[PDB]
């Protein structure tokens, strides 16, 4: 299985192609569905506000892109059940619209002639994969799978490390998170989420995220043990996740840091830093998550101990590297 | 006292500030109905909490079908097609059309078919009477039913062009506005209609953008038809904009002479202000003028008998423009 | 009453101190300002504010003064506090807003220069430190140099106090998502010894040390040593939010925590309550030191192990200034 | 000459080193003078908010940087006359502090034992070079030269092409310009300039530039014929210069754009675009100026004609590519 279609050629959809080209994948993107013209999709692929010029040639015709000399069909079907995936034989759909985040909704792609769907987002109780945490759970009979959120890909490897080394008894997460297209440019209606209606680049905006709540899909032993939320802030990409835990063991900072470093050794998904980085330094990262030893904090009074651990993530490109790792493995089962 | 009943179509950046300003000046206009695409709950939230102008100055509550503002009920509708808005239910006769989707005489006709009497469009709307208050509001009369107040940029450019034309003659000119980003632009890089540049992250770029302000200035100042062009550079400020005009004038001038002429034009002028202070864009946020001429930026470049004159005016493209809209509304309502 | 004030450092805080004093028609008169610049530049900065808009009163200047709402304010430019000629106009209480005199040892220079008392707008070591309506009762007539701690302290303390009083705080850690300030950098470049502080403040999320939690014991003695925390500086111009994750001395529900907080904010000029879905720009211009936000309360529990997250907004500029002024007024009458 | 010293390892200073390494120059930076430690300089070189991680290894010792395995001395001398340029034999100083922008001030480097100085800014009445406009004016007797400002490097090539093809009779420019370190993060004193006191990331701020005023040093024929100024705005780097001119004959937009296309042909200093780019697309440009045919505008009323031409520039890196070009030539004379 080598032929892919992308539904939603947005921030994530376009970076999916960029990354596949970058790693010289044997996956072949044959079709793209969105809501617009090839002309506009070509413009957006070529010029990127966060990552700069597309490294390959880009042209278009009235119904296709031509990327690095290869033709990619472009469709504009707002209902996935109408996407003509069989025309170019798209077998695996990378589902990056935000409108099909359940097994029932993504079933449309299979009805439309595809064989498998990989959803770029949480999608309820289905196989949900953070690469290098639970990718071994992908199965030859899986047809619809989720890679959860960027935040999940940031939290999970840190949570796995901690839990494996020390035990996590309970914990709460706050991500300080780059603004995304689900937010608003100027104050205006944005469905039922009132906070989402507020000007994103001019505000700190509290936001609900399921990353902690649904972590049991990725690390079953942590089911129900974590909660958390996001503060959306005015940076264009690059985010940071803080986790405050009660661990099963008394620890030093050096001990937590040492365990995290071991977990990141030879781990292409999970990086380590002890440099005093800031968010722009994570832009373009090829990890899902980069644990930051410099922010580790142990607060102890008598017998009680809280442990704060912190990890960076490029919620666009870093997350995409994870999605592609998952896609490559998925495509072979 | 004329008590005209008003309806607002599009309770957006402009539509919400229209209400704010009407209450602020204690207008005799009664806003009796609002049409948008959402619930009273959401509109109440947006009216109360404003990222640019802070807490609404009056109480705001909602019911299942209304806003209650300072104790007065305003019916809320959600008809995406204007012909279906029940403007007759609360007697809304003048519609302040602020959706961006009815910017022509043919499209705003739907408000009249739905039972309103008059429409004031908060944007350019092609070949119709187009009013910059204190420039050409004298051209209004009792027979007008659908009128435009043009763009924020027009409201900035027109008083400055008028003053220059009246004092010196403008022979030809070009404008560039360095302009706050607005809701027509994009939060993240993504399709935004057919304008390629408008697809790009607005808070992260300088983005060239076309504006008709200079091209259609002739609707406002007929003598300058076809003598002006220009465009915008959209930049990452949330509101507050500035318009530069480079002109060949009908006579040789000094900067002092230009500045004095502009000062005279702003004296006892509620619409057009003047400054010789070294202000920046956040200083214009909340302006009660459609335009403020900035004498500190005046520049004369002269070689032999050739002269280029650069004149610069700030504007709050949100609230400042709204003050112009309301002045035109209060006049248009009484005719 | 002491009634004559000098401001040292007519900066974000110093200018807003004057604004607030005139807004509340205090009987305190500002008779002198010291900074490093000209009256022209101070008048320009006072008239024009990027965060709060035009100054609400008339502003003019001479070669050695400001004239504000028709009242003359002397302007000095002495970089060393000991040299400031405070006695010329009888400045009694110095509001110290430069950031350069954050200790009793440093700020006593003002006294050498002829002042009677100093109120420092920042943490200043282990001196008496006041969060209004948390421990301002500890002030007395013998206090000569006093601190009002940081904006973050003023946000954190009334929340911690309410929780501690109702339920007990056994241990906790704070993270404040905090507007950038003048201590940061516009473009990437050296900013003393702190590496992170060198980075472009409007283009990054920047981890940053704060003493608010560490030194909370100056303000709430029973929590001495029980809290730690830090900041993430982010690109908003003012308006900040503080999260505290606590182990409490009692099993609780979110409603119970929210009700206790609501009670503590009733008839409390310093400490507000909200259950509206606000964002940071809605706190800009707040007249509170701290606004507890019920919408963000979260209780995470497995058996007897319970974490409690509580969240309060604060306008680190003006809201903090309202606290500084409340303290100042009281300080002036002891 | 192949040994360079950098004074002011700032935005421009650090990028100078980056660009020298990128083009594999035979110039070697042997010393750097600034106001801080090697540790802080190394941190700053390594992690860049605008251009991302440094492409070569960077380490530090107590007295130096190690960059790509080579040692560069670090000094911290506030006054240029005390800088030990002779210790490592620094021959040409790239003067990037902003405090020595005159022949008389930059003499202190020669007094301290350097042989030449290239100033990264306008520096009064001395030879002022925009590469591929007037670098032919340099000779072997020059010892202190200027490469003018970012805006000068943007303006000059566009003015040269217009004036050569059509004649410029008079003109005024406005650059819509990224904020720089001369501005203020929060409202507060910043020298005598009132507008420079105001928070740069939250305002449009009118600001002087002498690029047009002193354009005569670069294009003597245009001396006294141009004025202009800037509007500093909240983007981190990437700028755009508009020039409104009265030309020496009647033109069409196509005529202007073809003349500009021809001037940019085989021109390493000066680029052309007819794509609908925005400021983030110029970040990391290897040109001093990129003329933009999409924004050309002719306003004609009988005999009277205004011509508006627009060119992008990366005021950091793009400018630095011009600085290095001039540097490489200056080193050989
Ligand atoms: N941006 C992030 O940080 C991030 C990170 C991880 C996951 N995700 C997830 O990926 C998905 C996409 O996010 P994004 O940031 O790329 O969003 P985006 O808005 O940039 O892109 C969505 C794309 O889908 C297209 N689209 C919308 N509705 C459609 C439909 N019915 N049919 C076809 N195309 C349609 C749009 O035109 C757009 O090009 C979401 O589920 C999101 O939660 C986003
Ligand atoms: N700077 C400014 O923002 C500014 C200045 C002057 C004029 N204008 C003009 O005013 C108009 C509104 O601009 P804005 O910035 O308030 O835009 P906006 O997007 O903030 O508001 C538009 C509002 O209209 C609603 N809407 C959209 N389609 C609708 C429909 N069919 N029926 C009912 N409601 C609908 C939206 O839900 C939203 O509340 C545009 O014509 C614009 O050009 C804007
Ligand atoms: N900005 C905030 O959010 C905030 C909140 C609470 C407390 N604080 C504290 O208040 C103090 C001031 O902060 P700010 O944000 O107003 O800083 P700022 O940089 O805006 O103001 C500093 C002022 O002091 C002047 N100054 C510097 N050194 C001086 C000296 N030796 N003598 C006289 N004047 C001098 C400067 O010129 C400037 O006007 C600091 O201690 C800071 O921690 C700041
Ligand atoms: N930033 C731009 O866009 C740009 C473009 C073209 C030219 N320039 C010019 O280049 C020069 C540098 O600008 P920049 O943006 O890199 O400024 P910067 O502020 O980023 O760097 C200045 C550097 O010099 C150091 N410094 C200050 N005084 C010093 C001294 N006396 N001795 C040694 N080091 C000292 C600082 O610590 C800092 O590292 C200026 O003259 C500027 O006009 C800047
Ligand atoms: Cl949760
Ligand atoms: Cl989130
Ligand atoms: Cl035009
Ligand atoms: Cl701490
Ligand atoms: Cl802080
Ligand atoms: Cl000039």
């Amino acid at each position: 299985m080598s032929k892919v279609g992308i539904n939603g050629f947005g921030r994530i959809g376009r970076l999916v192609l960029r990354r596949l080209l970058e790693v010289k994948s044997n996956i072949d993107v044959v079709a793209i569905n969105d809501l617009t013209s090839p002309k506009i999709l070509a413009y957006l692929l070529k010029h990127d506000s966060n990552y700069g010029p597309f490294p390959w040639s880009v042209d278009f015709t009235e119904d296709s892109l031509i990327v690095d000399g290869k033709s990619i069909a472009v469709y504009a079907e707002k209902e996935a059940k109408n996407i003509p995936w069989k025309a170019k034989g798209a077998e695996i759909i990378v589902e990056c619209t935000g409108f099909y985040t359940s097994a029932e909704k993504s079933q449309a792609h299979l009805d439309a002639g595809a064989k498998k769907v990989l959803i770029s987002a949480p999608a309820g109780e289905m196989k949900t994969i953070v690469y290098n945490v639970n990718d071994d759970t992908l199965d030859g009979n899986d047809t619809i799978v989720s890679v959860a959120s960027s935040t999940t890909n940031c939290l999970a490897p840190m949570a796995k490390a901690l839990h494996d080394s020390f035990g996590i008894e309970v914990g709460t997460m706050t991500t300080i998170h780059a603004y995304t297209g689900t937010q608003s440019l100027v104050d205006g209606p944005r469905g039922k989420d009132l906070r989402a209606s507020r000007a994103a680049a001019e505000n700190i905006i509290p936001h609900t995220t399921g990353a902690a709540k649904a972590i049991g899909l990725v690390i079953p032993e942590l089911s129900g043990k974590l909660k958390g939320h996001a503060q959306r802030v005015p940076v264009k990409t690059g985010s940071v996740t803080e986790l405050v835990s009660i661990l099963g063991k008394k620890v030093t900072a050096e001990e937590v840091n040492n365990a995290l470093k071991q977990a990141t050794t030879n781990n292409e998904s999970f990086g380590y830093t002890d440099e005093e980085i800031v968010s722009s330094d994570i832009i373009g990262s090829h990890f899902g998550s980069v644990f930051d030893a410099t922010q580790t904090e142990i607060t102890a009074v008598g017998d009680l101990q809280l442990v704060k651990t912190v990890a960076w993530y490029d919620n666009e490109y870093g997350f995409v590297t994870q999605l592609i790792r998952t896609l490559e493995k998925f495509a072979k089962l």
